[PDB]
């Protein structure tokens, strides 16, 4: 589902790519072979976000920004294959657990979630919240990952 009442204040500012669950050789093999610096979660010109990510490639920092369109109910966002991205739970301070499907195109065939942590390193309860949740979601244990992160970039 998506996160009841979600407040999309509150959800702005400061994350780190904690844990990755996607369904992708392609796109698991290429999030490994980079290191996580943060990301940053402002709204966008219009009523939705732009997902800031920055992170160390070969030694290098890059960024990525996504914008986030809204798609009708709060927590509810589309990419554009287009994508689906919705936050299923957070509370704000800790984590947030997003969820992100193909919803037109090819990329219907990818499923992906992730755990976003106000903290780089996040506590074990998280973890296992994140291995909860994605287990629940049909995700094979193997896909449950922990991303490498770095120090620099911030
Ligand atoms: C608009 C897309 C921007 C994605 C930036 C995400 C930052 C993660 C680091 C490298 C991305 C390389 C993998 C390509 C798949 C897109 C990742 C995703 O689902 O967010
Ligand atoms: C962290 C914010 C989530 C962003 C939502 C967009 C997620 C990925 C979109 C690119 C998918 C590329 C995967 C190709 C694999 C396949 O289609 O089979």
């Amino acid at each position: 589902s998506v996160q009841p009442n979600f407040q999309q204040d509150k959800f702005l500012g400061r994350w780190f790519s904690a844990g990755l669950a996607s369904n992708s050789s392609w796109l698991r093999e290429k999030k490994a072979a980079l290191s996580m610096a943060k990301s940053v979660v402002a709204p966008a010109t219009d009523g939705g976000l732009n997902l800031t990510s920055t992170f160390l490639r070969k030694n290098q920092c890059e960024t990525r920004t996504m914008l986030l369109q809204p798609a009708g109910s709060l927590g509810s966002y589309s990419y554009r294959s287009t994508y689906s991205v919705s936050v299923v739970e957070t509370d704000y301070d800790q984590y947030a657990l997003l969820y992100s499907q193909g919803s037109k195109g090819p990329g219907e065939d990818f499923r992906m979630a992730t755990l976003y942590s106000r903290t780089q390193t996040p506590r074990a309860e998280l973890k296992e919240k994140f291995t909860a949740f994605c287990k629940a979601q049909g995700f094979t244990e193997d896909t449950i990952v922990f991303l490498p992160q770095t120090d620099k970039c911030m």
